[PDB]
């Protein structure tokens, strides 16, 4: 059964264009409507189309943000279109996007049932893949705002990570206000769960810090039943924030939840046959000062990734490491000096 559609490419000029495709699949939900698993007729190749209603009174943020990225670490909008149900009103904006096979939460996830720990070289190889995604949202000043491992895609025999779920990102204008019940819990940065609605693009650097430290432990680093509960285990972890520290997560609220508990180390959070500049970075991702967590453009500079940056690295199956220094300008834009770090000798 072949499904032809008049789809606009989300990057090209704007030419409609017929595309054929096949073999539907569901392979999602969602708050949006459905994500569907196909496959192109005339060139063969997988993709995913995420189909969202669209009131037509207002543009979708989400296509806005789409069809102005592109990123080796991102998964690209190829084409949009609209479809419809039964009645007129019911506009279904979707989005054809590159298919990539797994995501890091399933990874993580079985390695856990195994009472295994992922292999550190992929931890160094999906945390680098995903800062150069943020430095590059952030670089203009996007904020996904809903990093989780089950919204990092992978491939597992190229190890290529790409972000996807846009759903939640948002061009951050400063002055207007922005939501805090945004993020995936768990991943939720401090600023967020005290409802500060000042936030910077820094909670997606929270976020990524909660992931890097759950694929160290095999296990979500900050759980809760609600966003009460992530409070406490952050400050299980990071002990009670300052009251400078309070100041500059959300220049609003302090309802006591209980008193001061304070911090117990690094060292006694993670595994102990496992403790190199993995618990540098975390102390340098997970801080409650939102100006004081690196830069996604810095995280990848850092010491822990310094064995990809070796030109004689490679994959566990014996393959290349995928392209993990073809910057761009706007990818370097936040402190271009860093070139010195990122691009090692090796071409
Ligand atoms: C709304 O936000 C975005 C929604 N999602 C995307 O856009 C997107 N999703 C994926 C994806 C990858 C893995 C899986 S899976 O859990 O490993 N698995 C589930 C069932 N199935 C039988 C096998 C696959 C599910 C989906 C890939 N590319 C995408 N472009």
């Amino acid at each position: 059964k072949v499904t032809t559609v008049v789809a606009t490419p989300g990057q090209g000029p704007d030419r409609p264009q017929e595309v054929s495709y096949t073999d539907t699949k569901v392979i999602g939900n969602g708050s949006f409507g459905v994500v569907y698993q196909a496959k192109l007729c005339d060139s063969g190749e997988l993709v995913a189309i995420k189909k969202v209603l669209q009131d037509k009174r207002f543009k979708n943020r989400e296509l806005q943000i789409m069809r102005k990225l592109d990123h080796c670490n991102i998964v690209r909008l190829r084409y949009f279109f609209y479809s419809s149900g039964e009645k007129k009103d019911e506009v279904y904006l979707n989005l054809v996007l590159d298919y990539v096979p797994e995501t890091v939460y399933r990874v993580a996830r079985h390695y856990s049932r195994a009472k295994q720990t992922l292999p550190v070289i992929y931890v160094k190889l999906y945390m680098y893949q995903l800062f150069r995604s943020l430095a590059y949202i952030h670089s203009f000043g996007i904020c996904h705002r809903d990093i989780k491992p089950q919204n990092l895609l992978l491939d597992p025999d190229t190890a290529v990570l790409k972000l996807c779920d846009f759903g939640s990102a948002k061009q951050l204008v400063r002055g207007e206000p922005n939501v805090s019940y945004i993020c995936s819990r768990y991943y939720r940065a401090p600023e967020l769960i005290f409802g500060a609605t000042d936030y910077t693009s820094s909670i997606d650097v929270w976020s990524a810090g909660c992931v890097l430290a759950e694929l160290l432990l095999g296990q979500p680093i900050f759980p809760g039943d609600s966003g009460v509960d992530q409070l406490v285990e952050i400050i299980k972890v990071l002990g009670t924030p300052t009251r400078e520290q309070i100041r500059e997560m959300n220049p609003n609220y302090t309802e006591f939840k209980f008193p001061q508990i304070k911090a117990h180390p690094w060292t006694k959070v993670f595994r102990p046959r496992t403790p190199p500049e993995a618990i540098a970075l975390c102390s340098r991702l997970l801080e409650y000062t939102p100006t004081a967590r690196l830069t996604p453009l810095e995280a990848c500079a850092h010491s822990f990734f310094d064995e990809l940056r070796d030109p004689n690295v490679k994959l566990p199956n014996g393959r290349d490491t995928p392209a993990l220094f073809n910057f761009t300008t706007q990818e370097l834009s936040s402190n271009p000096p860093l070139a010195t770090i990122l691009i090692p000798p090796h071409a």
